């Protein structure tokens, strides 16, 4: 079938949904594409290359809140951004595993530079803004991975029994959203402290 | 060589360090143990079973701050606990990947019940205590995975160039510790608010 970049990526994401990340292979992608392996190789050199591009394309396609709205507070941007990042990661099977270990791609440079600049224009040092952004990313990544990998892997004392009912009660959104608010407020307390002991 | 549980686990962890998690296999474990595969099978049924037990044993062996000290504040316990969890996850290659998707084991029940009880004795509802504990776990998991998987996978606008120097500057401990403080303070602001609008 068609082997332009967009079509290869479409097929790969469809396969990711079928197999998950551990089970995704270039051999299986070739089969899905109706092509022989040396044909695939011309287009896609190895699994790493493919995973690198899926991480980028999952966000380009589905991570819609990458930029602050005009006038938006930094707290609100981080909140919407995290929510959007989470949704994009959850969209495909093992999506968070796909993102892990990537670094920003050149096609994301201007976006991510805008995010870092925006934090600094709101009073953060570059370093502190980066810490806040990285904490949001790590927290969101952790939460999504816990959920998705929990699913992959698939006598109690009373408080643990209950905690597990609680967790078995929703998809992880409630705990994520509550933690996110805590994270943001801690950042704010830090920012507003300046050089005061806090 | 010896195939009691402790010896199998020792050998598996040594192998994990050599191969990482994706490359860890029961065939390679058998080779390391000097035994044939059907011999290994008697002891270890599959990879999942082995990963499940490594997650438990990495914490039993190296996660030393699982319990509050007498008199310790909840904020301090979460801090020490997170630090200890991080260190244990970083101890083996792909350690955080090994933990992901596990649930508490019966051998951890009494420990984890004590943690949940401790949060409730400090004013948290079970639900809110669990959210705090899960946020710490997810944040710490995210941070460790970002680091370890970054390593596995191994023109810039100026703020991104600098951010990447910053990140290339330490192992991830500084950003983790700073984020952790933010997370804890947000939890505290929440706890102390009671029913006030905050
Ligand atoms: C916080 N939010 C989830 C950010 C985001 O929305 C992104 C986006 N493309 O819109 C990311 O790329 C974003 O999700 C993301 O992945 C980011 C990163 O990986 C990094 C890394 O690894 C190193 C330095 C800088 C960044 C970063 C500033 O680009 C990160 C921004 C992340
Ligand atoms: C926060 N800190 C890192 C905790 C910890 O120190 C643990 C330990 N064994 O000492 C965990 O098991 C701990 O790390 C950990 O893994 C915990 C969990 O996985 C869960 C899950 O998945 C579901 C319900 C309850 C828990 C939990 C209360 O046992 C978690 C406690 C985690
Ligand atoms: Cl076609
Ligand atoms: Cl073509
Ligand atoms: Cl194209
Ligand atoms: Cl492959
Ligand atoms: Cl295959
Ligand atoms: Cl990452
Ligand atoms: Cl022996
Ligand atoms: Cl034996
Ligand atoms: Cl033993
Ligand atoms: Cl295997
Ligand atoms: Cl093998
Ligand atoms: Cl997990
Ligand atoms: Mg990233
Ligand atoms: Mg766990």
């Amino acid at each position: 079938s068609r082997l332009n970049r967009e079509s290869v990526i479409d097929a790969a994401l469809e396969l990711l949904n079928e197999t998950g990340i551990d089970g995704l292979t270039t051999r299986k992608l070739a089969q899905k594409l109706g092509i022989e392996q040396p044909t695939l190789y011309w287009h896609v050199k190895n699994k790493r290359a493919l995973l690198d591009a899926l991480a980028v394309e999952i966000l380009a396609r589905h991570h819609d809140y990458s930029l602050p709205a005009a006038g938006e507070s930094w707290q609100s941007f981080l909140r919407n951004n995290a929510m959007s990042f989470r949704r994009a990661l959850l969209r495909y099977r093992d999506g968070a595993k796909v993102h892990l270990g990537t670094r920003p791609d050149e096609k994301q440079y201007d976006t991510v530079e805008t995010q870092l600049r925006f934090m600094t224009e709101n009073g953060f040092s570059l370093r502190d803004g980066l810490y806040a952004i990285s904490a949001v990313s790590h927290f969101t990544l952790g939460a999504v991975l816990a959920q998705q990998e929990h699913t992959a892997a698939l006598n109690l004392p009373p408080l643990l029994r209950e905690a597990l009912q609680i967790m078995d009660s929703d998809d992880g959104e409630q705990a994520f959203l509550h933690g996110l608010e805590s994270l943001i407020r801690g950042f704010e307390v830090q920012l507003t402290a300046l050089l005061q002991i806090v």
